[PDB]
């Protein structure tokens, strides 16, 4: 059991706004919820569907793959 709803990445976001990026994770996937972190942020690494990272850098750019973390 390890299929959830929702797309699980969006490359896509790479390069867009962390608001943009998380916006586009929560409304792409309305069963999952998207958090704004800079590259280094102390978060989780378990695997959680509701729960995306959306790592920016120092101008709040999307520089890593936002995808269900």
């Amino acid at each position: 059991s390890r299929r959830c709803p929702g797309k699980n990445a969006w490359p896509e976001l790479v390069g867009k706004s962390g608001n943009m990026a998380a916006a586009t994770v929560e409304r792409e996937n309305r069963n999952v919820h998207a958090i704004v972190l800079k590259e280094g942020s102390a978060m989780t690494k378990d695997f959680r569907c509701d729960r995306v990272w959306v790592i920016v850098n120092d101008h709040g750019v999307v520089t890593s793959v936002p995808h269900i973390t």
